[PDB]
Protein backbone atom coordinates (compact mmCIF):
# COMPACT_ATOMS: atom_id res chain seq x y z
CA UNK A 1 0.00 0.00 0.00
CA UNK A 2 0.60 4.02 0.48
CA UNK A 3 3.91 3.31 2.95
CA UNK A 4 5.56 0.16 0.80
CA UNK A 5 6.70 2.21 -2.16
CA UNK A 6 18.01 8.80 21.21
CA UNK A 7 14.82 6.61 20.67
CA UNK A 8 17.21 4.60 19.36
CA UNK A 9 19.27 4.14 23.16
CA UNK A 10 15.55 4.02 24.46
CA UNK A 11 14.39 0.84 22.69
CA UNK A 12 17.94 -0.80 23.33
CA UNK A 13 17.16 -0.60 27.34
CA UNK A 14 13.45 -1.87 26.72
CA UNK A 15 15.09 -4.63 24.76
CA UNK A 16 16.82 -5.48 27.80
CA UNK A 17 14.38 -4.91 30.35
CA UNK A 18 11.06 -5.60 28.83
CA UNK A 19 7.93 -7.14 30.79
CA UNK A 20 5.39 -9.16 28.65
CA UNK A 21 3.56 -11.53 30.35
CA UNK A 22 2.01 -13.36 27.26
CA UNK A 23 2.79 -13.29 23.54
CA UNK A 24 0.41 -14.21 20.60
CA UNK A 25 -0.30 -14.07 17.14
CA UNK A 26 -3.73 -13.72 15.85
CA UNK A 27 -5.77 -16.44 13.58
CA UNK A 28 -7.91 -14.67 10.44
CA UNK A 29 -10.07 -17.15 8.98
CA UNK A 30 -12.41 -16.41 5.84
CA UNK A 31 -10.04 -13.67 3.71
CA UNK A 32 -7.52 -16.69 2.38
CA UNK A 33 -4.63 -15.14 0.06
CA UNK A 34 -4.92 -11.92 1.48
CA UNK A 35 -2.29 -10.20 4.98
CA UNK A 36 -4.67 -9.27 7.96
CA UNK A 37 -2.89 -6.26 9.70
CA UNK A 38 -2.23 -2.95 11.24
CA UNK A 39 -6.09 -3.41 12.94
CA UNK A 40 -8.68 -1.27 14.87
CA UNK A 41 -8.62 -1.83 18.82
CA UNK A 42 -11.06 -4.43 19.50
CA UNK A 43 -14.30 -3.48 20.58
CA UNK A 44 -17.36 -5.50 21.76
CA UNK A 45 -20.68 -5.14 19.49
CA UNK A 46 -23.97 -7.63 20.13
CA UNK A 47 -22.60 -9.04 23.36
CA UNK A 48 -18.90 -10.22 20.91
CA UNK A 49 -15.50 -9.01 20.49
CA UNK A 50 -15.01 -7.48 16.65
CA UNK A 51 -12.08 -6.02 15.46
CA UNK A 52 -11.49 -4.08 11.83
CA UNK A 53 -8.73 -5.20 9.63
CA UNK A 54 -6.34 -3.87 6.88
CA UNK A 55 -6.85 -6.33 4.50
CA UNK A 56 -4.17 -6.46 1.16
CA UNK A 57 -2.08 -8.90 -0.48
CA UNK A 58 1.53 -9.22 0.33
CA UNK A 59 2.36 -8.05 -3.24
CA UNK A 60 3.65 -4.29 -2.18
CA UNK A 61 1.73 -2.99 -5.05
CA UNK A 62 -1.52 -4.64 -3.71
CA UNK A 63 -4.39 -2.22 -2.65
CA UNK A 64 -6.25 -2.89 0.72
CA UNK A 65 -9.29 -3.05 2.08
CA UNK A 66 -11.16 -3.03 5.51
CA UNK A 67 -13.28 -5.96 7.03
CA UNK A 68 -15.16 -6.88 10.40
CA UNK A 69 -14.26 -9.77 12.01
CA UNK A 70 -15.85 -11.43 14.73
CA UNK A 71 -14.17 -13.29 17.58
CA UNK A 72 -14.41 -17.03 17.29
CA UNK A 73 -11.84 -18.49 19.01
CA UNK A 74 -8.91 -17.70 21.73
CA UNK A 75 -7.33 -14.93 19.55
CA UNK A 76 -9.28 -15.95 16.61
CA UNK A 77 -11.14 -14.11 14.55
CA UNK A 78 -13.64 -14.69 11.31
CA UNK A 79 -15.02 -12.48 8.87
CA UNK A 80 -18.33 -10.99 8.98
CA UNK A 81 -19.88 -11.17 5.90
CA UNK A 82 -20.80 -7.85 4.18
CA UNK A 83 -18.94 -4.65 4.98
CA UNK A 84 -15.97 -3.81 2.80
CA UNK A 85 -14.72 -0.72 2.77
CA UNK A 86 -11.61 0.90 0.47
CA UNK A 87 -9.05 2.09 2.89
CA UNK A 88 -5.86 1.37 4.91
CA UNK A 89 -5.40 0.94 8.99
CA UNK A 90 -8.72 1.38 9.90
CA UNK A 91 -9.62 2.82 13.63
CA UNK A 92 -12.46 3.15 15.85
CA UNK A 93 -13.35 5.29 18.33
CA UNK A 94 -16.88 5.68 20.74
CA UNK A 95 -18.48 9.20 20.81
CA UNK A 96 -21.58 10.17 22.00
CA UNK A 97 -23.17 5.80 22.10
CA UNK A 98 -22.13 6.25 18.55
CA UNK A 99 -18.89 4.54 16.83
CA UNK A 100 -16.64 6.80 14.98
CA UNK A 101 -14.48 4.85 12.20
CA UNK A 102 -12.17 6.45 10.12
CA UNK A 103 -8.99 5.09 7.51
CA UNK A 104 -7.11 5.82 4.90
CA UNK A 105 -8.67 6.60 1.15
CA UNK A 106 -5.80 6.48 -1.43
CA UNK A 107 -6.16 8.39 -4.84
CA UNK A 108 -4.59 6.99 -7.93
CA UNK A 109 -3.99 8.47 -11.19
CA UNK A 110 -3.08 6.12 -14.08
CA UNK A 111 -2.02 3.46 -11.60
CA UNK A 112 -0.11 5.62 -9.52
CA UNK A 113 -0.95 7.67 -5.69
CA UNK A 114 -2.16 10.99 -7.00
CA UNK A 115 -3.23 11.65 -3.04
CA UNK A 116 -4.59 9.94 0.01
CA UNK A 117 -6.65 11.21 3.23
CA UNK A 118 -8.76 10.24 6.30
CA UNK A 119 -12.41 9.30 5.91
CA UNK A 120 -14.35 9.28 8.51
CA UNK A 121 -17.97 7.27 8.96
CA UNK A 122 -20.33 7.13 11.73
CA UNK A 123 -23.81 4.83 13.17
CA UNK A 124 -22.84 1.10 14.52
CA UNK A 125 -20.80 -1.73 12.77
CA UNK A 126 -23.95 -2.67 11.24
CA UNK A 127 -24.26 1.06 9.11
CA UNK A 128 -21.14 3.07 9.15
CA UNK A 129 -22.27 6.69 7.20
CA UNK A 130 -19.10 8.38 5.58
CA UNK A 131 -19.66 11.88 6.46
CA UNK A 132 -16.10 14.06 6.42
CA UNK A 133 -12.57 14.39 5.47
CA UNK A 134 -9.30 14.88 6.60
CA UNK A 135 -6.62 17.43 4.77
CA UNK A 136 -5.09 16.12 1.35
CA UNK A 137 -1.67 13.77 2.25
CA UNK A 138 -2.36 13.33 5.89
CA UNK A 139 -3.26 10.22 8.14
CA UNK A 140 -3.00 8.98 11.45
CA UNK A 141 -6.09 11.72 12.65
CA UNK A 142 -7.92 9.88 15.68
CA UNK A 143 -10.72 12.02 17.98
CA UNK A 144 -11.64 10.73 21.63
CA UNK A 145 -14.59 12.32 23.97
CA UNK A 146 -12.84 14.59 26.70
CA UNK A 147 -14.11 14.40 30.61
CA UNK A 148 -16.81 17.71 29.49
CA UNK A 149 -18.26 15.73 26.46
CA UNK A 150 -15.91 17.87 23.59
CA UNK A 151 -14.30 16.08 21.11
CA UNK A 152 -10.50 15.87 20.97
CA UNK A 153 -8.39 15.58 17.86
CA UNK A 154 -4.97 14.38 17.04
CA UNK A 155 -3.74 15.46 13.91
CA UNK A 156 -0.31 13.90 11.99
CA UNK A 157 1.13 16.73 9.55
CA UNK A 158 4.30 14.69 7.88
CA UNK A 159 6.05 16.38 4.90
CA UNK A 160 9.42 14.17 4.23
CA UNK A 161 11.37 14.12 6.98
CA UNK A 162 9.69 17.03 9.02
CA UNK A 163 6.16 15.28 11.20
CA UNK A 164 4.52 16.23 14.44
CA UNK A 165 1.45 14.94 16.32
CA UNK A 166 -0.97 17.79 16.86
CA UNK A 167 -3.83 18.63 19.00
CA UNK A 168 -6.87 20.65 18.52
CA UNK A 169 -10.50 20.36 20.86
CA UNK A 170 -13.60 20.84 19.00
CA UNK A 171 -17.22 21.65 20.27
CA UNK A 172 -18.37 18.30 18.28
CA UNK A 173 -17.70 15.66 15.54
CA UNK A 174 -20.16 17.87 13.17
CA UNK A 175 -17.41 20.14 13.08
CA UNK A 176 -14.44 17.83 12.17
CA UNK A 177 -13.14 18.58 8.48
CA UNK A 178 -9.66 18.96 6.64
CA UNK A 179 -9.46 22.76 7.94
CA UNK A 180 -9.80 22.27 11.01
CA UNK A 181 -8.03 19.49 11.55
CA UNK A 182 -4.53 20.99 8.83
CA UNK A 183 -5.06 23.98 11.79
CA UNK A 184 -4.50 21.87 14.73
CA UNK A 185 -1.64 23.43 16.64
CA UNK A 186 1.73 20.93 17.75
CA UNK A 187 2.06 18.87 20.58
CA UNK A 188 6.14 18.49 21.69
CA UNK A 189 6.00 14.74 21.27
CA UNK A 190 8.03 13.83 18.03
CA UNK A 191 11.96 14.60 17.79
CA UNK A 192 13.93 15.48 15.21
CA UNK A 193 14.10 12.95 12.67
CA UNK A 194 11.41 11.22 14.35
CA UNK A 195 7.82 10.08 13.07
CA UNK A 196 5.57 8.74 14.66
CA UNK A 197 1.40 9.24 15.61
CA UNK A 198 -1.60 8.40 17.92
CA UNK A 199 -3.41 4.92 17.06
CA UNK A 200 -5.89 5.40 20.14
CA UNK A 201 -6.75 7.57 21.89
CA UNK A 202 -8.24 6.97 25.85
CA UNK A 203 -9.92 9.43 28.41
CA UNK A 204 -8.42 8.71 32.11
CA UNK A 205 -10.15 9.11 35.08
CA UNK A 206 -7.80 12.41 36.04
CA UNK A 207 -9.26 14.21 32.94
CA UNK A 208 -6.26 13.55 30.82
CA UNK A 209 -5.77 11.69 27.95
CA UNK A 210 -3.92 8.21 27.69
CA UNK A 211 -2.16 7.65 24.32
CA UNK A 212 -1.16 4.53 22.68
CA UNK A 213 0.65 5.06 19.38
CA UNK A 214 3.51 4.61 17.28
CA UNK A 215 7.23 6.02 17.54
CA UNK A 216 9.19 5.29 14.67
CA UNK A 217 12.78 6.11 12.60
CA UNK A 218 15.27 4.61 10.07
CA UNK A 219 18.20 2.76 11.50
CA UNK A 220 20.46 0.03 10.22
CA UNK A 221 20.59 -3.41 11.45
CA UNK A 222 23.26 -6.08 12.51
CA UNK A 223 23.64 -6.83 8.79
CA UNK A 224 23.96 -2.69 7.53
CA UNK A 225 20.70 -3.41 5.63
CA UNK A 226 18.17 -0.06 6.07
CA UNK A 227 15.21 -0.63 8.85
CA UNK A 228 12.70 1.71 9.35
CA UNK A 229 11.91 1.08 13.00
CA UNK A 230 8.29 1.15 14.33
CA UNK A 231 7.49 0.68 18.10
CA UNK A 232 4.27 0.48 20.50
CA UNK A 233 4.28 4.12 22.18
CA UNK A 234 2.56 5.40 25.29
CA UNK A 235 2.34 9.08 26.53
CA UNK A 236 -0.23 10.93 28.48
CA UNK A 237 -1.91 14.87 26.80
CA UNK A 238 -3.10 17.28 29.33
CA UNK A 239 -5.70 18.10 27.24
CA UNK A 240 -5.41 22.02 29.14
CA UNK A 241 -1.38 22.59 29.78
CA UNK A 242 -0.64 20.31 26.46
CA UNK A 243 1.84 18.99 28.49
CA UNK A 244 2.96 15.53 27.79
CA UNK A 245 4.12 13.31 30.50
CA UNK A 246 5.03 9.68 31.28
CA UNK A 247 6.64 9.41 27.62
CA UNK A 248 7.61 5.60 26.98
CA UNK A 249 8.14 2.68 24.69
CA UNK A 250 5.63 -0.42 25.75
CA UNK A 251 6.43 -3.04 23.07
CA UNK A 252 8.73 -3.85 20.18
CA UNK A 253 8.78 -6.51 16.94
CA UNK A 254 10.44 -8.81 19.22
CA UNK A 255 7.81 -8.70 21.68
CA UNK A 256 5.25 -10.93 19.42
CA UNK A 257 5.62 -14.41 18.07
CA UNK A 258 8.41 -14.15 15.06
CA UNK A 259 6.33 -13.79 11.37
CA UNK A 260 8.11 -12.45 7.94
CA UNK A 261 7.54 -8.46 7.36
CA UNK A 262 6.23 -7.53 4.46
CA UNK A 263 9.14 -6.36 3.27
CA UNK A 264 13.09 -6.49 4.52
CA UNK A 265 12.94 -2.96 5.79
CA UNK A 266 9.75 -3.73 8.21
CA UNK A 267 11.32 -6.25 10.18
CA UNK A 268 11.67 -3.92 13.32
CA UNK A 269 8.29 -2.99 12.49
CA UNK A 270 4.86 -3.04 15.09
CA UNK A 271 2.05 -0.30 14.75
CA UNK A 272 -0.02 -0.02 17.39
CA UNK A 273 -4.37 -1.37 17.35
CA UNK A 274 -4.70 -0.24 21.22
CA UNK A 275 -5.10 -1.75 24.49
CA UNK A 276 -8.02 -3.62 26.29
CA UNK A 277 -8.27 -4.11 29.76
CA UNK A 278 -8.00 -8.07 31.43
CA UNK A 279 -9.77 -9.65 34.26
CA UNK A 280 -6.14 -9.61 35.94
CA UNK A 281 -5.67 -5.80 35.77
CA UNK A 282 -3.23 -6.07 32.96
CA UNK A 283 -3.99 -4.74 29.58
CA UNK A 284 -3.90 -6.49 26.16
CA UNK A 285 -1.81 -4.84 23.80
CA UNK A 286 -3.06 -5.79 20.14
CA UNK A 287 -0.55 -4.22 17.35
CA UNK A 288 -0.05 -4.82 13.28
CA UNK A 289 3.26 -6.65 13.11
CA UNK A 290 5.72 -5.85 9.96
CA UNK A 291 2.62 -4.94 8.12
CA UNK A 292 1.78 -8.82 7.85
CA UNK A 293 0.07 -9.74 10.89
CA UNK A 294 -2.03 -8.50 14.23
CA UNK A 295 -0.14 -9.81 17.18
CA UNK A 296 -1.33 -8.97 20.97
CA UNK A 297 0.87 -8.95 24.09
CA UNK A 298 -0.20 -8.59 28.32
CA UNK A 299 1.72 -5.66 29.76
CA UNK A 300 1.55 -3.53 33.00
CA UNK A 301 -1.48 -0.98 31.68
CA UNK A 302 0.45 1.76 30.92
CA UNK A 303 -1.47 4.71 32.43
CA UNK A 304 -0.88 3.62 35.93
CA UNK A 305 0.00 7.29 37.60
CA UNK A 306 -2.85 9.38 35.57
CA UNK A 307 -5.48 7.07 35.90
CA UNK A 308 -7.89 4.33 34.88
CA UNK A 309 -9.37 4.44 31.52
CA UNK A 310 -13.52 6.16 31.66
CA UNK A 311 -15.89 4.49 29.61
CA UNK A 312 -15.72 1.46 26.76
CA UNK A 313 -15.61 0.51 23.49
CA UNK A 314 -18.93 -1.86 23.79
CA UNK A 315 -21.38 -0.38 21.14
CA UNK A 316 -24.73 -0.34 21.44
CA UNK A 317 -27.36 -1.41 18.52
CA UNK A 318 -28.83 1.67 16.63
NA1 LIG B 1 0.29 4.39 7.89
Amino acid sequence: GSSHHHMKQTKASFEANKRVYESVLLTFRGVDGYDVYNCSVPFFYKGKMHIYGRVEKRDIWAASHVRLFEETGKDEFTVVPGFYFQLEDPYVAKINNEMIFGGTHVRKDKQEISSYYGYFYRGTPDELTYFTTGPDCMKDIRVLQLQDGRLGVFSRPRVGCRASIGFVILNSIDELGAEVIAKAPPLDILSENTWGGVNQAYLLSSGKVGCIGHYSYEDTDEQQQPQRVYVNYSFVLDPQSRAIADAKIIGTKSCYPPCEPKVPFLADCVFASGIVMRSDGRADLYSGVGDSREGRITIDYPFKVHGTIIGDLNFPMA
